[PDB]
C-alpha cells in the first residue's frame, strides 16, 4: 500500500502470537516493542533516541507480520512508549519513501 | 526519489543559507534541529522521545528546503542527537511510504 503521512503510520502486527499496533519509523535503526515475552536467548542492549538511552532486551531471529507481510529480524523489547517497526524490519517488507 | 531504508534516510537540508544533514523521518510528529540561529519569536514545546522528554524552541514559519523541495513551516530547535525532518514536512515535500 501506499501510505500518506498526514497522521502516524501505524499498522497492526503479529509478534508472538500477539496482535499489537506500532509505528512504521524510518527514522528507527532498530524494532522496539513493549514488554512481552518472545522465546530464546536474549542479551541486553542500550539503545537511545531523543532524551536518552533505554535498556532494552535483544532477541534474534523473531518473525513478525507487519500490515499483512512478513518478515525475520532481530526484536528489542523494554519500556518504549510506543511499538516502533524500525528500518531493520521496513527493509524487510519492501518498504520505501517516496517523494 | 524513492529512497530506500538499507542505510539511514539521510538528506542535505538547507535552513538559514546552511547545509545541514538530517533525517527522513516517518516516525516523528515534529521537526527538531540541533541548536542554530533561527529569526524572530519562539514559542516553548517538550517533546518525547524513546529516552524521555527534552524541552525545544519552536519557531513557525521557517523557510527549508529539504533535498531540493521548499518547504516553509514549523522547526523545532534543541537537544536532539540528529537533525529529524517529520511529518510536519514530510506532507509539505509530498513523501508517502509504499510497500
Ligand atoms: C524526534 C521526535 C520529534 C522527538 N520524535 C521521536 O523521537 C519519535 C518518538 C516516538 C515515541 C517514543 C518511541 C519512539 C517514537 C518514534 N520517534 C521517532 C524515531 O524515528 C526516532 C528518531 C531519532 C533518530 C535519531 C536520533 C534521535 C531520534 N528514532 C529513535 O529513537 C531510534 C531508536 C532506535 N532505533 O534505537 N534511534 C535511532 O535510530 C538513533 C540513531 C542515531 C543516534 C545517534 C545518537 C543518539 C541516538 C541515536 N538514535
Ligand atoms: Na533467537
Amino acid at each position: 500500500p501506499q501510505i500518506t503521512l498526514w497522521k502516524r503510520p501505524l499498522v497492526t502486527i503479529k509478534i508472538g502470537g500477539q496482535l499489537k499496533e506500532a509505528l512504521l519509523d524510518t527514522g528507527a535503526d532498530d524494532t522496539v516493542i513493549e514488554e512481552m515475552s518472545l522465546p530464546g536467548r536474549w542479551k541486553p542492549k542500550m539503545i537511545g533516541g531523543v532524551g536518552g538511552f533505554i535498556k532494552v532486551r535483544q532477541y534474534d531471529q523473531i518473525i513478525i507480520e507487519i500490515a499483512g507481510h512478513k518478515a525475520i529480524g532481530t526484536v528489542l523489547v523494554g519500556p518504549t512508549p510506543v511499538n516502533i517497526i524500525g528500518r531493520n524490519l521496513l527493509t524487510q517488507i519492501g518498504a520505501t519513501l517516496n517523494f
